[PDB]
């Protein structure tokens, strides 16, 4: 596993293992790749991110994974497949997020996106991503680099 400080100075730690921090994450993570762009979100308040969010009591984690595609970018998955997973240990909390990587098939329609102003898309992340107040905090630590890592020795883009 990986072990670093995130862009709050909260500790995150990061496995490429099944599930390893918890078996019920509470949240998902999904880095979305559309033909040969990366496919984000803009969130109201964090700025520009992979879409993602809560995994709610009556979902699995990728029952979450696919409507916060949805509901983010109006993207339909062609697959959906789990990643990793990271633990945020926080001040007060202490969240499991699960990585899945999702193919996007199409982008439909929508009048509106949720919490965020839907899909923008990216043929290359920016050199300048850290220092870049467009991104959310959640795009500024090690999870991205790391994950775009083993993703890329994956096969799977």
């Amino acid at each position: 596993m990986y072990e670093f400080k995130d862009y709050y100075q909260n500790t995150v730690q990061l496995s490429f293992d099944d599930q390893p921090f918890s078996d019920s994450p509470k949240h998902v993570w999904v880095i979305c790749r559309f033909g040969g762009k990366w496919l984000l979100t803009e969130h109201e308040d964090r700025g520009y991110e992979f879409p993602g969010g809560k995994v709610e009591p009556m979902e699995c984690a990728e029952e979450a994974a696919l409507r916060e595609v949805k509901e983010e970018t109006g993207a339909r998955v062609k697959s959906l497949k789990y990643l990793g997973q990271y633990k945020v240990l926080g001040k007060e909390k202490v969240i499991v997020k699960n990585i899945y990587f999702a193919d996007i098939e199409k982008l439909e329609k929508q009048a509106d996106y949720f919490e965020t102003k839907g899909p923008v898309l990216f043929h290359e992340l920016p050199e300048n991503l850290s220092r870049n107040k467009k991104f959310s905090f959640i795009m500024k630590d090690s999870v991205l680099p790391i994950s775009l890592k083993k993703l890329k020795e994956s096969g799977w883009i």
